[PDB]
């Protein structure tokens, strides 16, 4: 359905935050960090685009907030959390399933857990994620959550899901990658886009795409992103990681 805040609504983007699960995976090795069930139950599949899962959807800093003292890097570290306002408990990536259950539908928790793989279970990633960045704008989880599965689904969809994965296992450009996701948006939205790359030679470990607030509850289209400053920390190439350490 409708995607809708109820309290500090005034924010103008959504930054849909997408892993690149394999890459995800290879980094918390590489980083010598304990595998979760996601990473050691990860196996190959047909569609290498759905190897692109949701992390997140997170607000932008809403006036509101800001108005208080906030700034874009205070709210990036605490969303929910930030004080003064909206102050509520801090999300912990340390205690997930310490967060409060999010009441999402099993429905919903179904088609969730199908794009992100650290949902439910022992992880509880939409706990955290829902604590600190949808709580405090009192959003319906099943309009929220429901809303992540269809944006992930309509990139994996476009030329950008798909330039994923006819270069899986590649080296691919910047420049080739920014062209794809043109190719369907359009080159002023190349700039919604932030790329985030783990090791040397970099490979791909999230994609996070600014989308207008105005635009979150329809599909997708050249009219639906907003640029932003960081391109990312991938450089000109880099490396869209397979499944397997
Ligand atoms: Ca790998």
């Amino acid at each position: 359905l409708a995607l809708q805040a109820k309290q500090y609504g005034d924010f103008d983007r959504y930054v849909l935050a997408l892993s690149w699960q394999t890459g995800f995976c290879q980094s918390q090795h590489d980083r010598n960090r304990n595998e979760r069930d996601e990473c050691r139950l990860q196996t190959e599949t047909t569609n290498k685009a759905d190897f692109l899962t949701v992390h997140g959807l997170w607000p932008g800093l809403p006036k509101s907030v800001a108005a208080r003292g906030v700034d874009e890097r205070r709210w990036m570290r605490f969303g929910c959390a930030t004080r003064p306002i909206p102050n509520l408990p801090e999300a912990r990536a340390s205690r997930m399933c310490s967060s409060p259950e999010t009441g999402l539908s099993l429905e919903t928790a179904a088609k969730l857990s199908e794009v992100m793989p650290g949902a439910g279970g022992r992880s509880c990633l939409e706990r955290y994620e829902y604590a600190k960045h949808g709580a405090c704008f009192g959003f319906d989880p099943d309009a929220y959550f429901g809303t992540m599965v269809r944006l992930n689904q309509e990139i994996k969809e476009s030329e950008a899901g798909k330039f994923l994965a006819d270069n899986y296992g590649k080296t691919v450009s910047r420049r080739d990658f920014d062209a794809a996701f043109a190719k369907s948006w359009g080159k002023e939205n190349v700039k919604a886009v932030k790329l985030t790359c783990q090791g040397n030679p970099a490979y791909l470990t999230e994609i996070q795409i600014s989308i207008k607030a105005d635009a979150i509850n329809a599909p997708l289209s050249a009219n639906s992103f907003l640029p932003q400053p960081h391109p990312g920390n991938c450089g000109k190439t880099f490396v869209i990681d397979k499944a397997g350490y």
